């Protein structure tokens, strides 16, 4: 008897053709009438892999009474409510640790293509300019002060690629990491006041929605550099956009957007922006493996066997 | 009596200020009939300031019979003739490691802007295309071997930064180095074949031009990248052409070109290329010191006193 698993957005061609390999695969996003389609297989889901675009939020639990476990193909879970699995024995699962060396990867990516305006570079010389002129100058990345915002693995990877290029690095926790040899501030705002470049590495949380707010960002000022490499609602997202139209921030490499895929078009029109389409963990290497850990912890829970990445 | 400085193009605003401040300042780019200006100016020119695009040959050191120094705003040397200002006297200075730090930043953004396809990324979300789907998954960094021609002061600046990407690192030089812990390499196409990312980091000579030749690139290969941010004859830029369009070569992320500022518009539409207009060095605060670091050479050199960073 085939075990029902509803795949609640388009994430991985891969991870959908090993999930229709193995079990009765259900792709909610291609049902016309969802609530219909919830009522019609209630009794049939066992499982839901969710993404940091669509998880498991107390409706949809509620709607599946023999849900057993949310496998999430992501490492972030702030799409799914921990406290009602909790409340009724699901199981759920994540991609922890994979995925950190990609996403560390692009910040710096981010910032050198930010500071050494890459991007603009490179459509200079496809326009045909160069035979007209040089580039302007542009502003180096060793040596500048590289604050983070959250020290757990993606900022203490951030934080590591940035030391080899003589960088002094800073970084904001909730508490003093006693382990560490960087400089630790008890407030965003300082941080920002004291970083060319702030890099937001954290969960979003309702404590850390909007952690990047107006105030943070007229610190980080005129001359500094915003990386957002985490969640869109980490930024107060009009607030950042005035800021970069009216030069009161300095730049800004963006990978993740409030409303993602929806990015204020105003920015568009902006030099001093990169903006990438959520890639961070987007490598044909830790796609592959997040989408086989997310097999492999279905395929655990289904035979008895201990979950491989469990969170509850 | 003001002294005759000769500055051979026109390679930074400040410096022209900051010679025309000190000096009787020649701008040789300026004047329509060139070989009459320097007859005329013959005996009044006794220093000239170049860079990698413009420097001293041996005709031009026979036309300035009263040439006491060559200052070249560069680290390379190949546009002056040194044995001729050996041979007469010229003292030759140049811009030694205040540049390092941000070629081997540029080599870094540039492996990561075509690996993670930064700027095609950029482009797709301008174009409003992230609406209708993901972006294409892309190549991870961090862990993949990186190879590097030359392992003088930028490359090992790159090693040291690919290190921190848990790269492991391949090198070929002349002779092996001792003090090293990376891989040694006698020939340029065993590097190739064992490398997924290949630097060139090292001068121009006539030994090292076309040091990347259809072999090399063929080496490297249809998933290999080449970086270049040495000089546009390290390549033989058509058979680099022809190996992106065929698919011979995975991908290239280039700051300098055979012909600059011309670039072959064939690599206009390939989306596995990065394109710079020879920015390595190019920032606001490296050009600074790069600066200075001339002009004081040049005031040593009239005051009697010893130079700062020469050559011959």
């Amino acid at each position: 008897e085939a075990i029902g698993v509803l795949m609640m957005c388009p994430m991985s061609t891969y991870l959908e053709q090993e999930l229709d390999k193995r079990f009765k695969l259900f792709r909610y996003w291609t049902q016309p009438a969802q609530r219909d389609f919830l009522a019609l297989q209630a009794e049939s889901i066992r499982a839901v892999v969710g993404n940091s675009n669509a998880g498991a939020d107390a409706e949809l639990i509620d709607a599946l009474p023999k849900l057993e476990i949310v496998s999430s193909f992501s490492v972030g879970l702030d799409k799914v409510d921990l406290i009602k699995c909790e409340e009724k024995g699901v199981r759920v699962t994540n991609t922890p640790d994979v995925l950190t060396d990609d996403v560390a990867d692009l910040a710096i990516g981010l910032i050198l293509a930010v500071l050494r305006r890459i991007c603009e570079c490179d459509k200079y010389v496809r326009r045909g300019a160069w035979k007209f002129g040089d580039f302007k100058l542009t502003t180096k990345f060793s040596g500048k002060r590289v604050g983070i915002i959250g020290l757990g693995r993606i900022g203490l990877a951030v934080a590591e690629r940035a030391e080899a290029f003589d960088c002094p690095i800073s970084y904001f926790s909730r508490s003093k990491k006693p382990n560490t040899n960087y400089t630790y501030y008890g407030s965003v705002v300082e941080l920002a006041s004291n970083s060319d470049i702030l890099v937001v590495a954290c969960p979003l949380t309702p404590e850390t929605t909007h952690i990047i707010n107006r105030e943070v960002i007229d610190a980080l000022g005129p001359k500094g550099v915003l990386i957002n490499i985490g969640r869109g609602p980490h930024v107060d997202e009009p607030e950042l956009v005035s800021a970069l139209v009216e030069g009161r921030l300095g730049g800004a490499g963006l990978d993740v957007f409030e409303r993602e895929p929806e990015v204020p078009e105003k920015l568009f029109g902006l030099e001093n922006v990169v903006l990438l389409p959520h890639v961070g963990s987007g490598t044909v290497e830790t796609r592959k493996v997040m989408a086989d850990l997310v097999v492999g912890n279905l395929e655990a829970h289904f035979s008895g066997k201990p979950l491989l990445t469990p969170v509850v």
